[PDB]
């Protein structure tokens, strides 16, 4: 009768809820900020770390720190903060009578995962938990059993391929190229016009422009002599300090990395060649139904025009004889917490819970033996 | 009194020098590397192109391609760089008075020994050139007249069986397993530690710890125990900025995708099971010499402790009443071009040169005809 | 025959000079003076603006302006006015036959490099000019052609890597502290002692201060000791009014924000782990090539003791097993000028002119196109 706790532990963001619903419970961002001046008022609560959205709303005299770079924990006091804060702060539940679903990247660092195992049973014990692939629930939130998934979140860009129920590991592609690589190409051609951007504060508000103010183009010569020809695709953006910003190509030259990623000094293939080369590093026989069924999720797959040039660079490097459709739900954003909302809901799920009892006798790597 | 030139054009590397020597003259990787980023100091020979050496020293700013992959030359003009290298570069003569010697491994597309050898009588054009089957090679190394070879280079891994010089077509096996893919595998499992390997240049790396730190498990599970009991099989590299590395069971994973192919999703089966079908596809009254006389060429059978497991599992695939003789040279890695010196050296081969003449006569398509 | 004109400007010196010459011709600060009080004597040429040396040595009955802060130009009168004084008056030459090099931080807005060519083609107009990136002039000067530049003046500090003739743009790291943030924080600290020091004739004084008695503490803490132990780190220094000043521990808290920004409020990391983030930033191979030839060049890396805490810290950061090596030539302070004595001198930089023609068809636009 006891509900589990679906967290999505992302690299960017934290989507934490419970079990059976739509929608998550408690969506913030995964930062800890710290106290960088000096305190000379006594009294009032000043706390040494604020996590979350009042380390958000405080962040003018705080330095903001992410726990999670590229998938992968780096501090890890600050991820057990941001753990308990999302259990004892944003849920109000006790960790201790409630099974816990956790996500996490393919291709991870498997001390990650033991050490995941290791907090989530010694600090915030649990009767069971499960870790599963993000690919996967969105492949549960879809609906569908085939296809291939591009998932591109705040670290992380991953394409995995399931036909018709079976997964294909020699086929999963993993990028290191998401939205705070965006971010920080969008802090750099930010100087061309003379905004001048530092501070992590300051990567809230370029984050904030991009989120609102930047669009994929479909054809990217043909938008670049646009913009040098006219000016129609200025806008404007008003700073909390009351500073007016007007941006023109800059844009589509954000999420063009996405496409190009020489960009950045990568020499990595486009997303679209990713997911070409992911498909043709399957079978032969199971290549219509993937290209039938591409499925995209996360939050920097919610660019205004994203699917048509996807559609468009993939019908260029597919054969003309093929059928390309290109699947983008308008709830892509939560749509891997949707798949944890559908995963734990299930009765068949239920007895491939890693118990409390089986990791007291199998150590911390029982998670490699039972989750994938 | 012209000697001919023995080249052996592998799948990742280049074996070129004179016929009756001892070691090839000229031994460098096939790899030709391109500018990646943007010069801004104006002069010192900033070429356009790098090949050999030259491009592996300062593989840091350049994108490395190969040109043959899989043991099909895919692109041309890399390979014509190639060869202009090898000829005016390394050996240092001029090809116009020099017959030469060429390697291709069996069931390779025809269109690819045409078009090499138009290229060769029309640009570097040269009074006769032979193509040989590199198994056939490995046998004249050898020195014997029968029994089975197994050679396993950058892009291919064939058998084929020859008794008493007269070789058998229909029992020749191919497998598109050789050392790449066992590179790309080191750098699929050297993401568990947390060793993240993604460009050419760190390609090379993976493929340098991959050839200094690897090594073949007589028992595969009791490895796997033995790792997993106490940190004894754990060694160290150092990486070229400093950082040292610590691998552990897998220098014994990698090498175990030759004999167990599902590692990789390659449904075919292991080399000895490959070694196996080819020998009783052959006639019954022949396999008894077979099984003697197995040998082993190319740079992935340097795996220390690949023989011991050779002889076991064929010991145990074979009927126990007969002797099974694994044959390692210690210098199979040059062999094939050792068998070029040798057969380039023989009086009774001199008459089955493709001359200047006969293929002005006869087009490029008289290399099926004369080369078997 | 007619030679170039190579004239650095920098945020507080303009070092203007012909091309070809070992040493700059004419080294004046950028300051432009206006008259603050009112004048009862008539005649005498009372001029209303003063440029250079003149408004140095006039200076306490003038309102001293900087035309340039932080690298990029603001006032364009007063701008005009220091090209004016340096074409007609310090190197007494005619502007109309004569090519132009200019100097430039990386980074800058567009704009400023538009008006910079606006101005440079109509109102002084010229046969052609050049537009370059300053480290690169440093590398010119220093011989090399690999490792990373840490050009720091009075407005910019900067680090940009570049290996064998290719410079790296996704690695180049900027950072707005320089020699004018030292000086305002030498003011900041200097009222401790009672000597209380405000107007532009102030600075002045306060800049002198800084170069002839600040030097770079190699550990802090113990220097911090030592200062409040005994005294023996006090020196004195004569006010032109006669009054004699004596420092302590300000003689090194002052270059300490050069390793430290937090001491003026700035969150950013110090230049050292601003050199490792952009060297680690770089791709692996390379960075050998960097650790052993970090060069700097500029005004502010002209400290007592600069080179030896430097190569501490990146000893400090960099594993132990590896070479570093920190590269200070004694004439650093005038190095990205005697570059360009360097560039325009080079018969194949010849060809790269923007030329009148050039500008006269193409606008104010190709100098983008031609200067990276
Ligand atoms: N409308 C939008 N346009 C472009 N990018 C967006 C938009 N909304 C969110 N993002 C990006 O998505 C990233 C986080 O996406 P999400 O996958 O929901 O979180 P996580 O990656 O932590 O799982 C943020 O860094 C943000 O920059
Ligand atoms: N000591 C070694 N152990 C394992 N593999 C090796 C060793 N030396 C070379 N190799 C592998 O052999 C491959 C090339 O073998 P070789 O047949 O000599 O060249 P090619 O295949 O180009 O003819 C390389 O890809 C390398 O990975
Ligand atoms: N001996 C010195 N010690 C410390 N700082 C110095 C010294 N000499 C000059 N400086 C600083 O260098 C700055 C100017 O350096 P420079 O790079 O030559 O000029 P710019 O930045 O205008 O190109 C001045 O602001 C001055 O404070
Ligand atoms: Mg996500
Ligand atoms: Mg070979
Ligand atoms: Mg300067």
């Amino acid at each position: 009768e006891t509900t589990a706790l679906v967290c999505d532990n992302g690299s960017g963001l934290v989507k934490a809820g419970f079990a059976g619903d739509d929608a998550p419970r408690a969506v913030f961002p995964s930062i800890v900020g710290r106290p960088r001046h000096q305190g000379v008022m006594v009294g009032m609560g000043q706390k040494d770390s604020y996590v979350g959205d009042e380390a958000q709303s405080k962040r003018g005299i705080l330095t903001l720190k992410y726990p999670i770079e590229h998938g992968i924990i780096t501090n890890w006091d600050d991820m057990e903060k941001i753990w308990h804060h999302t259990f004892y702060n944003e849920l109000r539940v006790a960790p201790e009578e409630h099974p816990t679903l956790l996500t996490e990247a393919p291709l991870n660092p498997k001390a990650n995962r033991e050490k995941m195992t290791q907090i989530m049973f010694e600090t915030f014990n649990v009767p069971a938990m499960y870790v599963a692939i993000q690919a996967v629930l969105s492949l549960y939130a879809s609906g569908r059993t085939t296809g291939i998934v591009l998932d591109s979140g705040d670290g992380v860009t991953h394409n995995v391929p399931i036909y018709e129920g079976y997964a294909l590991p020699h086929a999963i592609m993993r990028l290191d190229l998401a939205g705070r690589d965006l971010t920080d190409y969008l802090m750099k051609i930010l100087t061309e016009r003379g905004y001048s951007f530092v501070t992590t504060a300051e990567r809230e508000i370029v984050r904030d422009i991009k989120e609102k103010l930047c669009y994929v183009a479909l054809d990217f010569e043909n938008e670049m002599a646009t913009a040098a020809s006219s000016s129609s695709l200025e806008k404007s953006y008003e700073l909390p300090d009351g500073q007016v910003i007007t941006i023109g190509n800059e844009r589509f030259r954000c999420p063009e990395t996405l496409f190009q990623p020489s960009f950045i000094g990568m020499e990595s293939a486009g997303i679209h060649e990713t997911t070409y080369n992911s498909i043709m590093k399957c079978d032969i026989d199971i290549r219509k139904d993937l290209y039938a069924n591409n499925v995209m999720s996360g939050g920097t797959t919610m660019y205004p025009g994203i699917a048509d040039r996807m559609q468009k660079e993939i019908t260029a490097l597919a054969p003309s004889t093929m059928k390309i459709k290109i699947i983008a739900p308008p709830e892509r954003k939560y749509s891997v917490w949707i798949g944890g909302s559908i995963l734990a809901s299930l009765s068949t799920f239920q007895q491939m819970w890693i118990t409390k009892q089986e990791y007291d006798e199998a150590g911390p790597s029982i998670v490699h033996r039972k989750c994938f």
